[PDB]
DNA sequence: GGATGTATATATCTGACACGTGCCTGGAGACTAGGGAGTAATCCCCTTGGCGGTTAAAACGCGGGGGACAGCGCGTACGTG
């Protein structure tokens, strides 16, 4: 609505984070929501590929 | 009849003790000041019991091969007179 489609950050506990991921998959499927967890190489993969 | 082993008595060594003496250093008495005990406040560090998540280090198993150890020879360096 307000065209503020810039970078947003949501900081959640790790145990509830699948319960946020499926909520983003269900309610806002057109959004480019990404997940940031894992070891050094997975975060590097997210950093330089996405 | 001559020579030999043992037994009590007296002089000498030898560390310890009684007495003497100096003197100086420790003790008795009085006074004082300050060092340390006690109190209160404030703030930071440590204790004991929990939780969550990362992850690198610790634990375990197994092959193998390098090294510890035992045995044997030798010759020389050290023991002995």
């Amino acid at each position: 609505a307000r065209r503020q489609n810039g970078p947003h950050i949501i900081v959640v506990p790790l145990s509830t984070m699948p319960a946020w991921l499926d909520t983003f998959e269900k309610w806002a499927p057109d959004l480019n929501c990404i997940c940031y967890m894992g070891n050094q190489k997975s975060r590097d993969t997210i950093r330089e590929y996405e």
